[PDB]
């Protein structure tokens, strides 16, 4: 399997038997307005999406193991759908899936339509560019420091969150009809050179 070899390469300190890595979205752990396809890697919004009370998220199958040191995943925007109310980020296991990532306690999100970050809060802060159909958004979590930065189309955007709690799950949320996103948990090469980033972080850490 190219997948297991890739993941062993990226995260050699991880005991995938004690703490398996997220490899796809959970077929269970999602709100009913979310549909899945393509081996649980594609996420479709299928609610009415009238307003933010129709937001809907999905969590990956497992939380990010601490021993990753630095973890990384990428999401491609297949379609913005109607409004592109799409959130990408991290959620703890108890987080309500009837919300976009970042709105609730222990939830962290970067949203496409405003480019704002949401740090366990219903109110966004200016963070990055907007994103839409065709864009690739990555999420890089530093488990050692408890920090997270995002990437857009291969380019890093700076730390969005600090003081992150342990055991967070990769999460995406959608809101409007037509919204579709694809996830890469390591199945294929990332746009962002994450291995080189890990070398640079070790090189520059103070």
């Amino acid at each position: 399997q190219e997948l297991s070899r890739r993941l062993q390469r990226l995260y050699p300190a991880v005991n995938q038997h004690e703490t398996p890595l997220p490899r796809s979205w959970s077929p269970k752990d999602k709100y009913n307005y979310i549909g899945l396809s393509q081996g649980n890697l594609r996420v479709h919004y299928k609610g009415h999406g009238k307003n933010h009370k129709d937001a809907a998220s999905v969590r990956a199958t497992h939380p990010i193991p601490a021993a990753c040191g630095i973890y990384y995943f990428e999401v491609k925007i297949v379609s913005k759908g109607r409004d592109g109310y799409m959130g990408i980020g991290l959620s703890a296991q108890g987080v309500n899936m009837n919300r976009l990532p970042g709105w609730d306690k222990h939830s962290y999100g970067y949203h496409g339509d405003d480019g704002h970050s949401f740090c366990s809060s219903g109110t966004g802060q200016p963070y990055g560019p907007t994103f839409t159909t065709g864009d690739v958004i990555g999420c890089c979590v530093n488990l050692i420091n408890g920090t997270c930065f995002y990437t857009k189309n291969g380019h890093s955007l700076g730390i969005a969150f600090t003081d992150l709690p342990a055991n967070l799950y990769p999460t995406v949320g959608l809101q409007t009809p037509g919204e579709i996103v694809d996830a890469n948990f390591g199945q294929q090469p990332f746009l962002f050179d994450i291995e080189d980033y890990m070398r640079e972080w070790r090189a520059k850490v103070q």
